[PDB]
C-alpha cells in the first residue's frame, strides 16, 4: 500500500 508491493 505505502510502497513496494503493498
Amino acid at each position: 500500500r505505502r510502497w513496494w508491493r503493498f
